[PDB]
């Protein structure tokens, strides 16, 4: 643990946990494609169990960058594509307005003003037919992004199926495994409770509910250590040996749409670099450019991708170009710019 990092980390971190009232919180710095890990708190307050490198939490949205890879892997395994029809793989689905709407726009959340959260009353496959179904798009596809559980969820759940297999048992057997992270679960076995994290909010203990795509959009709980090597991963597809898991990598962090300053991947979203720290509401509708055809990864790029839950708050930001990056996994759900800034803080000072 190189002083350098060890001093960036903590003076930037301990502040962070004291002003956000942070009960439990885990990072990991990537520097020249090593991993250092660092933890503080609490895991379990009432129960006094600590944080430590195989603590389990919940991602959030970033399990939307597990989905979008698992997508990027079936797309170079040949079994769909992104320029396919929604309806080829879902001919249930015979609503008129789904007629243009493809699972490149599921995935990156231009499909036409899917909505943020699947309502809870929709459990059943019957159920998620006939919410998609009476859906009405507020726009033509490819024109506008929202954020959206129930698009790249649904682009999850429909990738998966030409390979015969559930969407967790895909994921197993095509991303965790072949990437070693045998401590990632969309499921957490009862063998791992023991280092299951509560979230807390309100000064309660939770944890996440079953929901309709949960899996796909918000479902992956995972350890620091678990963590840094998705990052060295993603930093580095080259070094994966399975070939269409490391194509799917790098589909997922090719450029799709442009907004503002961001481009839209897959699950991934990705800014220039070097980029203005200030640079990087419950609805935002953003006019999109498509980039025609899509840009490959760029290694010169801010990769990264907020995430929460009800009690948990993740982030994760890594720069190809300088083998550099940085996850924060913590058990309360604080404000995504104190994230940015305390991730900037330490890459900055590391680059
Ligand atoms: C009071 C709250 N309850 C929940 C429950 C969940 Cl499941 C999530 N996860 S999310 O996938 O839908 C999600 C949505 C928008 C932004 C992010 Cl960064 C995110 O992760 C967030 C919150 S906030």
């Amino acid at each position: 643990a190189p002083q350098q990092i060890n001093d960036i980390v903590h003076r930037t971190i301990t502040p962070l946990i004291e002003q956000q009232k942070i009960p439990g919180m885990a990072v990991a710095v990537i520097y020249q494609g090593k991993p250092y890990y660092f933890t503080w708190g609490y895991a379990d307050i009432a129960k006094k169990q600590p944080v430590t490198q195989q603590t389990l939490f919940e991602l959030g949205s970033v399990s939307k960058t597990f989905t979008g890879v698992l997508g990027g892997d079936a797309i170079a395994r040949g079994e769909i594509k992104l320029s396919d029809p929604t309806t080829k793989y879902w001919p249930e689905l015979t609503a008129k307005q789904w007629n243009g709407i493809t699972l490149l726009h599921l995935a990156t959340y231009t499909a036409g003003g899917l909505p943020l959260q699947v309502p809870d009353e929709v459990k059943s496959s019957s159920d998620l037919l006939r919410f998609y179904q009476n859906w009405q798009p507020a726009w033509a596809p490819g024109t506008q992004r929202l954020y959206a559980n129930s698009s790249i969820g649904l682009f999850g759940a429909l990738a998966v199926k030409p390979s015969g297999l559930s969407f967790e048992q895909a994921m197993q057997t095509r991303v965790f495994q072949p990437l070693k992270l045998n401590h990632t679960w969309i499921n957490v076995p009862p063998a791992e409770e023991k280092n299951y994290a509560w979230g807390y909010r309100e000064g309660k203990a939770v944890h996440v509910s079953p929901g309709a795509l949960d899996a796909e959009a918000y479902g992956v709980k995972s350890t620091i250590e678990d963590m840094a090597r998705w990052v060295q991963s993603n930093l580095k597809p080259l070094d994966i040996n399975e070939k269409t898991l490391q194509q799917g990598i790098q589909l997922a962090q090719s450029r799709y749409w442009q907004t503002g300053d961001m481009y839209q991947g897959l699950g991934w979203e990705m800014l220039d670099w070097p980029v203005n720290p200030d640079s990087i509401i419950a609805l935002a509708a953003r006019p999109v450019k498509a980039i025609t055809p899509p840009t490959p990864a760029v290694r010169a790029s801010w990769v990264h991708k907020t995430g929460a839950t009800g009690g948990f708050g993740s982030y994760v930001a890594f720069i190809p170009e300088k083998e550099l990056g940085i996850v924060m996994l913590a058990n309360k759900n604080y404000p995504n710019p104190a994230r940015v800034d305390a991730a900037w803080q330490i890459l900055n000072a590391l680059q």
